[PDB]
């Protein structure tokens, strides 16, 4: 645009009409409630997994997103490339809180399903989730050999679902449960960034890292 | 405060307070289907930037303190002409227009002291073009210590929503079990310190400082 | 759309502006002998919108002709600034220059009037010693008055503070240091200017 | 407290930092013939935390001792950068300098290894022309190496870009222009530094 655009105080103080919440406010809203099932999307919600997707694109589809359909990519991505995935501090705070409550934690992902996967171990180890609260990662999809995200949220009776994408939030709305938005990091390779708060949902402050 | 070059970082730049921000459009949308009702507005730093008169009052009657706020002579001047210097807030214009469209009955409940005569009601009706059908003379609730003077009025007029910039405006609404919505107090207001909007978990209107 | 939402890139986005604090300005002048510095008045040291607002409502509700009404200026320059709110940023800047022993000048584009109490209101609100205080200078295109630029050169002002683009370009035209002050969002003089539009230094939190 | 709230003075508060854009940096170089410029690597041109994270988890999960493990560096310098994400801000800067015909140098504090594929990774991801590309320089305190300052002086670099305080001080010690890049909030190298702590220029939106 212009070389020296400058700014003004109206612009400096301008706020988007979003419902921001803190982990502490979420915990307070659960006070007294017995243990329950809660779910988390994985990519850009609990793990900054762009390193692996970046390498996959470079290796299998330098000019496009065809790698997301390449079975070879998914073998690598679900069996070791998450050793390069950086866990999010906001996720750590949320999981620690749910673990203290004794809730059952589920991870639901849209990644393609492979015969073997080490993602579940990576998550339990990185977030130090006790055996009683941990559950194997759930790969949701269209395949007749699997169920959709909405179906899993309902089957496990999850009461809250955390995610960074719009479809994570609409899935929760469709099931009539509490959908909470996590901010996607600016350096994620999954762009454009989504508009957090676009459905009037609660958005966790400072959740980009 | 004592650091010449404090610098900054991106975590700090993107840092957000956990506040429930709302827009006039969202408020309006949340009222769809609701029949006409009574709604209330605080005046100072809510619909009018009235600091000019309070500043002149302080300098005239009590340069070193806030005793002017208890001075009958100050209120006479403030309520009968000094608001000619008070600047209407744009955020208030938008809210008032919206409520007029809904056909709601509008009330102004202020902590200013009541005087024999007052020209504030007319100043408000004129500046915000409020039709006679929606207007109501300003209610001067006064301000007593250890007590919230506004509660009585919100109850008796059956106000369903109350807009205000001070904590006592929000707690008044909470005491009545109605919807209290916060308006940001301008940074150049002489009424300091600025309150912490959202301190009761209430809705706060974006960009409402002007 | 009722819910536009936002994202972290937008939340952390910064305009390329050269921000400075009063402390940094003071530090940049260490060891320098007392000099002459000037300040714009409206929205720089005083939030005078109250008087201009009343003036417009009184003399030209539908336009800005009140700015041409000598009746308005008589009121504005002789008492309506008692309703003007001094700016904290200006207070800090003025105190700093007084401590340095600098010579303070106020240059305004307000219309000149036979008498004025503005100089008094300024010296009183900012506690400016007589030694550093100078009567307000009214500039303009009249034959009996010099323009803003000419006044900066004549007094050899080395720094000029202002909220408007013309305050900064005047400084630029004289080869001196022009420093921008933010105009408050509730000022009636709209639209707000783009502080930093000339690559100049802008004082932080100077909207109040 | 549970509901701390906020106020407009806090919402508009700005730190006194000298922000600049890539366009402004380019403008400031108008007319200057080709020159040498240098870039720090980690968190400046590459978000390399993925490799540093895996190394930490592998060699010293509870400390930074992995930074002195030869086994770590062998893997980090010979392939783990295939997981490093190039920064958009660096891409723009590099494209701008390549267009000017400047010589681009990359100086790193990473431990030197017998071989390295970092140079190849950089040249490929940023499409740097052979005429502007130079092999990565590993600076350090070892007797076989030269310090960062000596390298900047040796190659006569006029500008040095970096995210850490030591990148800026190196430029300051050489009398050249040191420009700060923002370190991403999700970098594993914490705490984040205070960009602008030396009054240096900081590039806007350079965290990605
Ligand atoms: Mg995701
Ligand atoms: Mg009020
Ligand atoms: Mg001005
Ligand atoms: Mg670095």
């Amino acid at each position: 645009s212009t070389l020296n655009p400058g700014t003004n105080v109206a612009k400096l103080a301008e706020q988007a009409p979003v419902h921001w919440v803190s982990v502490a406010q979420i915990e307070n809203s659960l006070t007294g409630r017995p243990p329950m099932a809660v779910g988390f999307d994985i990519d850009d919600t609990v793990l900054f997994s762009s390193p692996g997707f970046w390498r996959g694109k470079k290796t299998y589809s330098p000019d496009s997103d065809d790698y997301l359909k390449n079975p070879a990519f998914w073998e690598k991505m679900n069996n070791g490339w998450d050793e390069f995935s950086i866990p999010k501090e906001a996720a750590r705070q949320l999981i620690d809180m749910h673990v203290r409550r004794g809730d059952s934690i589920y991870f639901v992902t849209g990644r393609s399903q492979t015969k073997t996967e080490t993602v579940s171990k990576t998550l339990a180890d990185n977030f130090h989730i006790p055996a009683a609260n941990m559950n194997p990662v759930i790969f949701a999809g269209d395949k007749p050999e699997q169920n959709t995200k909405v179906q899993w949220l309902q089957e496990k009776n999850m009461r809250i679902f955390y995610g960074d994408s719009d479809n994570d939030i609409t899935a929760a709305r469709d099931c009539g449960i509490r959908g909470i938005r996590i901010l996607r990091a600016a350096n994620s390779t999954y762009k454009p960034l989504p508009q957090a708060g676009a459905f009037g949902e609660e958005v966790i402050v400072n959740s980009e890292y």
